C-alpha cells in the first residue's frame, strides 16, 4: 500500500488534467496536458515513479492498456498496471475555482489547487501522510 | 534543512533543464523547458512546493531575482529566495547519455536519469533520504 496509486482524468476549459492519488494518504499530483495521448501519461508516470514508490497504478477504464509508451514506461520503471480499485476530482475543482482569477494559465491554478489539497488538514495533511507511510515503511 | 533546495540550469541539445536538489538528501527533480522564461521556473517551483517542504531556494546567479512571476510564485507558496550556498549536473549527463537512444524526447531521458539518480545507492538512496529527513522532522 505504500506503492498503490490511482490514475484518473478530469476536464476543465477543454484541457485534460491527469490526476495521480496515493490511495493510502490522499496525496495527489496533477498535470494539464494538451490532448490525452499515450506519450503524455507515460511522461507523467515516469516523473511520479522517480519521485515516489510506484508499484501499482489502477485505472478505471481501458485507455491506458492501449498505449505502447505507457506499457514501455511501466516496464522500464517496474510499474504494474491494474484495472479497477474519485470525489478527489470534485475537491480539486472547488479549489481551482477559488484561485482561477488569481493567475493566467489553467495549469498554475491546477498546481495551486494540488498545493492546498496536499498541505491542508489539526491532524496530518495528505503530504505528511505520504511521507509518514513511506518513512514508517522504509 | 528539511526545506532547503538549490535551483540550477543545465543545457543539452539546445534545451534548458531546470534542476532542484534537496541539499540534505541529494534528491533531485528536473524539467526540460523550451526557453528559461520567468514563467517556467515559477510553474516548476509551485509544483515542487506542492509536493515537498520548500522553505528556501538558493540560486547561484541573478536571473531568478528579475522575474515578477517567480517572485509571485514564491510569495504565494511561502518560499524565501536566497543568493549563494553542482557536480549533480555531471552525474545527470552521464546517466542521460547511457539512456539517450533508449527513447525519443530528451525530456524522457532526463526523467529516466532523475529516476536512476534518486533510486540508486547498500546505504540509502537520495529518495529514501529525503523521506527519512522529512519523516524524522514531522
Ligand atoms: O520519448 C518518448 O520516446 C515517448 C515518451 C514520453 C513522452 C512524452 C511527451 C508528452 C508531451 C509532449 S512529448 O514519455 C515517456 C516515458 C517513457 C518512455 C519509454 C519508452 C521506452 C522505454 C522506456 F524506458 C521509456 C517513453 C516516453
Ligand atoms: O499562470 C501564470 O499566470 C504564470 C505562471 C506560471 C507559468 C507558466 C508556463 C510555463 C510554460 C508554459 S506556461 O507558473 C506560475 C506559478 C505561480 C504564479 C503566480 C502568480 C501570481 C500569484 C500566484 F500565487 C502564483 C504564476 C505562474
Amino acid at each position: 500500500s505504500p506503492g498503490i496509486w490511482q490514475l484518473d482524468c478530469t476536464h476543465l476549459e477543454g484541457k485534460v488534467i491527469l490526476v495521480a492519488v496515493h490511495v493510502a494518504s490522499g496525496y495527489i499530483e496533477a498535470e494539464v496536458i494538451p490532448a490525452e495521448t499515450g506519450q503524455e501519461t507515460a511522461y507523467f508516470l515516469l516523473k511520479l515513479a522517480g519521485r515516489w514508490p510506484v508499484k501499482t497504478v489502477h485505472t478505471d477504464n481501458g485507455s491506458n492498456f492501449t498505449s505502447t509508451t505507457v506499457k514501455a514506461a511501466c516496464e522500464w520503471a517496474g510499474i504494474k498496471q491494474e484495472f479497477g480499485i474519485e470525489s478527489m476530482n470534485k475537491e480539486l475543482k472547488k479549489i481551482i475555482g477559488q484561485v482561477r482569477d488569481q493567475a493566467e494559465h489553467l495549469k498554475t491554478a491546477v498546481q495551486m489547487a494540488v498545493f492546498i489539497h496536499n498541505k491542508k488538514r489539526g491532524g496530518y495533511s495528505a503530504g505528511e501522510r505520504i511521507v509518514d507511510i513511506i518513512a514508517t515503511d522504509i
